[PDB]
RNA sequence: AUUGAAAGUUUUUUUUUUUUUUUUUUUUUUUUUUUUUUUUUUUUUUUU
């Protein structure tokens, strides 16, 4: 399912979104385009978007870049084994080697593969 | 029917924070509301 979202704000006053701002000081600069004028670059948007997701959220996870407990291997197992898209994106990332279809090949793991592994859990729960 | 092929240069990151166009600056200094004009003229304290 694709939801497609048409948002207006009814800003008070105005707004800026620097740039750049050349160097010598003085003014501050609104970021231009050339052609088209002045704009808000999408990055600036998703960027206050989140910050507000995660203010709506207040996730206690999240606000440690989820890395505040240990996550057991075998419960990695048992989403992979039971999530095949998580699966895939394991997979894709950390290679079809180390991880095979069913098992996370323990001797191959190392380090930094754990701890991918381990962030990549974090992140897509 | 190319020696021969099939892979998105992709994901991810808010150009943000610090700063009162502020202090000082009395719409006042001068100019007599005076100036020419008689409250005046007419009338018997009185008759059969």
């Amino acid at each position: 399912v694709i939801q497609v979202f048409r948002l207006n704000f009814r800003l008070r006053t105005g707004f800026r979104v620097g740039g750049g701002q050349e160097v010598g000081d003085n003014v501050i600069r609104q970021l231009r385009i050339g052609v088209e004028g002045v704009m808000i670059p999408a990055s600036s948007w998703k960027g206050m978007f989140r910050r507000v997701s995660e203010i709506v959220l207040n996730s206690e996870d999240h606000f440690e870049e989820h890395s505040k407990k240990e996550v057991d291997t075998r419960t990695i197992n048992a989403l992979l084994k039971s999530d095949e898209k998580f699966r895939r994106i394991a997979i894709s990332k950390v290679g079809k080697e180390v991880i095979t279809q069913n098992g996370i090949n323990v001797d191959k793991l190392d380090s930094e593969s754990l701890s991918d592994l381990r962030r990549i859990y974090n992140e897509y729960n």
